[PDB]
């Protein structure tokens, strides 16, 4: 009874990226960081059963199309770090994600291979490590996206996309038993760009 919690997805959206005004010095280099989205949040990416010890695991589901260094403005990252870059369809276009935990001080965790802890990011380097025992699991999420060769003008259609998701493990054996996910997405829209001289 005491293992039922729910999973909440957390997303993205394509709408909130600026119109992506490309100079001269720019038009032909690449990979490069182009914006960033709006981050995101969610308490409760898991909630409902008995309170537990809990760590979340991302697990990308993209393609991996090259990789790039990259500090984050939102979030408050000191250093660099580096990002898997992953293919969402587009020609020229890929994104890089980043993730944390609920709480803002927690660090920014790049997305550059098949699984992390997005928090508590001391289970990266302790497989005894969980937050404490509480009611939810919760995060923020950060996506930017990279221009990986030539865009044209005008607007440019963004897909839905999945960009992974997050799995629940538990100290509790029995929650950690039922490997519950939670999408984390990229919500489809459409970007404009704007070469100017």
């Amino acid at each position: 009874g005491p293992d039922d919690y729910v999973p909440s997805q957390i997303a993205v959206n394509t709408s909130t990226l600026p119109g992506v005004v490309i100079g001269p010095a720019d038009a032909h280099t690449y990979p490069r960081v182009i914006g960033e989205l709006a981050g995101t949040s969610n308490q409760y990416v898991f909630n409902g059963g008995a309170i537990a010890l809990m760590r979340g695991k991302f697990t990308p589901a993209l393609p991996k199309i090259g990789s790039i260094t990259y500090t984050f403005h939102q979030g408050n990252s000191r250093d660099s770090s580096d990002f898997d870059i992953y293919d969402i369809g587009v020609s020229g276009l890929g994104i890089i994600i980043g993730m944390a935990g609920y709480w803002p001080a927690t660090p920014l965790v790049p997305i550059n291979s098949s699984g992390i802890y997005i928090d508590p990011v001391g289970a990266n380097t302790n497989p005894n490590t969980y937050n404490g025992a509480t009611a939810s699991f919760g995060a923020r999420l950060f996506v930017a996206f990279v221009a990986t060769g030539r865009l044209p003008n005008g607007y440019i259609t963004i897909p839905t996309r999945q960009l992974g998701t997050i799995l629940l493990e538990a100290k509790r054996t029995s929650l950690n038993n039922k490997g519950l996910t939670a999408p984390v997405m990229l919500n489809g829209g459409r970007i404009q760009v704007q070469s100017q001289t």
